[PDB]
């Protein structure tokens, strides 16, 4: 038993990380077969930051303006292109460590692992959710751009996030690996704001199932409610509305515990309305919303 | 900015995980050069559990009673010995992915990453602390024995933990890679109990500095204290006493924030006595004690 903030093993991704330098500017890139993907603002300076003319910047740059290093050894760039907000550097060497992969766009409320990297070298791996406002509550410093988020489905790495920027509220924003931002953000230094964040209800329910599987059951009573009555309560605490699709995906956890989803909803309604009464659940004194139902199934059943 | 429960990149360790089977019992081993390390209770059965006679069980077995698999390739066993509570199986081929490594014995309060594995295949990575009572609060299911904990000192993997068992209180116990248990535990299925657990004070203080670096300051007060007076408060709330060495280890975070350690001690003292009164710190409503001072520096400075 036990329940931890658990990331995917990062080995497959670690072998794909490189550093990409253009002039004075260095960040991280992802080396898959003979292509390196990185944020296109590697070709910018601060003179360009408000209205960068990316096509002009790139056409002034040539294959030799790009320095790509894997570990500490240089790869030769032999071609460059731009796809939305991502640069695609064709290199002379295919990466022999390339895993089976897919580029995916995740949905808000879903989770991924983040390999945080600096100068092409991995620093650490943590678990993040895509917030309903299309930001992530990451841990990133200067130099971390180009770090990627991913899930592992079977033996395929599904890359879903590339890091670009930090908003002044301390939250982070970036693109999928096709270069399109999550949310209403652009890679220019205009003042940008995320909408008001909400709590991811289905994940809270998932984590309360994780608590029952692990023996923390004090909040469980033989209570139940309806979907509509739960949602009237949820919006009062800025929880996202629970749909019957959310109910269905909690099926596996309900199946293993014998607690019907709307019974756990009744428990959650009682926690929002009465508080936690100084108690903890799974070591936390707050309701946690960054474990999906799949996350719970995976580590409460040992998927490998 | 930001702050996450961050684990080390696990790639170097993933390349060391194998499956070890003895009879119908299967768990994980660690393959380094031409030796595989795994818990010795792989050679047991149900009747043995109360008081396994391991020397008898081991001497009676032949190398052919041990099935070691690295992915889908057998490693032939050519020797089988015991060091304390770990079995060492000599195999015919050295691991081509053997990293630079050391076996280290860590102290209570230190953190490490855990690569949870099943049937020799990595499932996930998370961060743990060695509790003052020499247990850990991990996430382990049946089949996870032989999973290892580790730190990375630049390029050297410092293996510090191998997983053996779960106590009935929900916590976990194991050995170092020389086979010696942490704490007073033994690998017999007998009523065993950890001493009273305590909070790791120096770690909470480190996490308060991480909060300040991320702009949470509401809990700061103007008072300073002495180490002697603070330690009287720590004893009252079953916090570990703070040593001058702990103070000095916090020095890099004091250097970054300009807040003296004994001023931050006075802030913690008020938090212990009166709690947080509805407020949060780094998105938590509890004092977190599983980030060491170095963990914080590594995230609030970007060490790779
Ligand atoms: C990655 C850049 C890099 O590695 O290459 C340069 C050597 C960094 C990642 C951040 C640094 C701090 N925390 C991070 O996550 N990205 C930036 O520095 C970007 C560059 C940029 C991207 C898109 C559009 C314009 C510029 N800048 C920022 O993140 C800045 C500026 C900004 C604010 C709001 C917004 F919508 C776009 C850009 N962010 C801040 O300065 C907020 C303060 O917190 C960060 C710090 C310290
Ligand atoms: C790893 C063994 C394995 O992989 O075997 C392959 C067939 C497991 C890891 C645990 C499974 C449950 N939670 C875990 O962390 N280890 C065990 O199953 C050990 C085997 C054992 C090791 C040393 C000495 C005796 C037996 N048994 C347990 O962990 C049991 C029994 C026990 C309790 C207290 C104590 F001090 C020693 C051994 N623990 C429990 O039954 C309580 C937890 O129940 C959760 C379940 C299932």
């Amino acid at each position: 038993s036990g329940f931890r903030k658990m990331a995917f093993p990062s080995g497959k991704v670690e072998g794909c990380m490189v550093q990409v330098t253009c002039g004075t500017t260095t960040l991280n890139g992802l080396w898959l077969d003979d292509v390196v993907y990185c944020p296109r603002h590697v070709i910018c300076t601060s003179e360009d930051m408000l209205n960068p003319n990316y096509e002009d910047l790139l056409i002034r740059k040539s294959n030799h303006n790009f320095l790509v290093q894997a570990g500490n050894v240089q790869l030769r760039v032999i071609g460059h292109s731009m796809q939305n907000c991502v640069l695609k550097l064709k290199v002379d060497t295919a990466n022999p460590k390339t895993p089976k992969y897919k580029f995916v766009r995740i949905q808000p409320g879903q989770t991924f692992s983040v390999l945080a990297c600096y100068n092409g070298s991995p620093s650490g791996v943590y678990q993040c959710a895509m917030r309903p406002n299309f930001t992530i509550k990451g841990s990133f410093l200067n130099g971390s751009c180009g770090s990627v988020g991913f899930n592992i489905d079977y033996d395929c790495v599904s890359f879903c996030y590339m890091h670009h920027m930090e908003l002044p509220t301390g939250v982070h924003a970036g693109t999928d690996l096709e270069g399109n931002f999550y949310g209403p953000f652009v890679d220019r230094q205009t003042a940008q704001a995320a909408g008001t964040d909400t709590t991811i209800t289905v994940n809270v329910l998932a984590w309360l199932y994780a608590a029952v599987i692990n023996g923390d059951r004090w909040f469980l009573n033989r209570f139940t409610t309806t979907l509509n009555d739960f949602n009237l309560v949820a919006m009062k605490y800025n929880y996202e509305p629970l749909t019957q699709d959310h109910v269905d995906i909690l099926g596996p956890l309900s199946a293993q515990t014998g607690i019907a989803v709307l019974d756990m909803c009744a428990s959650l309604k009682e926690l929002l309305q009465n508080g936690m009464n100084g108690r903890t659940i799974l070591g936390s004194a707050l309701l946690e919303d960054e474990f999906t139902p799949f996350d719970v199934v995976r580590q409460c059943s040992g998927v490998t």
